[PDB]
């Protein structure tokens, strides 16, 4: 029998579809349950509440569990970016069947053999500031309505801000990331800081950007070391 807390046991069962504690160790990730009552949990629930897009109206989201995560070796990998400016807490969704690999190997760039279809700025690691934009990538359904989503600290630095698809060969000198500019953005006046990381949990407003292909922002880094995975949420999708 497992010596892990029940919510972690349930997470492992979800990810692996060996004993629980053996499957836990395969993730090479410290997983802690975040207390419901805590400042962190309050902030995260607000981020989920406030950044569900109006056009993503097929479902609403309920947070079941919040986990704080620390991948083995992450501290030393992220160190060269830990002091870069413009570090933001951003969403990344993925199918549940991908999470064993994501936690054990981290988020990775798609290999050459994968289609570039779906990647408007070329292969990289993609994030949203609107929970629903990322939650769509969980590919949940009425029959399978529980999904997993990440919050990563992403070291964005100087952003190369684009409005139309462009598979850039290289970042311009002095740039660290790409930001796709959407028509709607979390209200920047509502940004808060959590442990030195900016959290854009404002309700969506018009960005005032015209001549753009994107409804909502997206953020791309091209070096896996610019990501520090921080939280993993188990979400209930309530389909309408
Ligand atoms: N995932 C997000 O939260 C996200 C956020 C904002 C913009 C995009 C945006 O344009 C994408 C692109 C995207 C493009 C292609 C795929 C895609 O098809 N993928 C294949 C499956 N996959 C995977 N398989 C095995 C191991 C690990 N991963 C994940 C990738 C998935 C997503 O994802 C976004």
């Amino acid at each position: 029998k497992s010596k892990l807390p029940k919510p972690v046991q349930d997470l492992i069962k979800m990810i692996f579809g060996d004993p629980i504690d053996v499957n836990y160790e395969k993730l090479k990730t410290d997983i802690k349950v975040v207390d419901r009552d805590s400042e962190e949990a309050e902030i995260i629930r607000k981020y989920v509440k406030n950044t569900h897009a109006t056009t993503h109206n097929a479902y609403d989201l309920e947070v079941i569990d919040i986990f704080k995560i620390e991948r083995e070796g992450e501290c030393q990998r992220y160190k060269p970016f830990k002091q870069l400016h413009n570090r933001r807490l951003l969403w990344h969704g993925s199918r549940t069947t991908n999470f064993a690999g994501i936690l054990s190997q981290g988020l990775r760039i798609a290999p050459p053999e994968a289609p570039v279809t779906g990647y408007m700025f070329g292969k990289g690691i993609y994030f949203a500031d609107m929970v629903s934009k990322s939650a769509n990538y969980c590919h949940t359904s009425q029959g399978d309505p529980i999904g997993l989503i990440l919050l990563g600290e992403v070291a964005l630095g100087n952003m190369y801000e684009l409005k139309h698809a462009s598979h850039i060969s290289k970042l311009p000198k002095g740039k660290h990331s790409v930001k796709g500019l959407g028509k709607t953005t979390p209200d920047p006046s509502a940004n808060i800081s959590l442990d030195g990381v900016d959290v854009p949990l404002g309700t969506g407003i018009s960005s005032g950007v015209n001549d753009t292909s994107l409804l909502y922002n997206e953020y791309i880094v091209y070096d896996i070391a610019q990501v520090n995975l921080k939280y993993l949420l188990k979400l209930k999708f309530n389909f309408k």
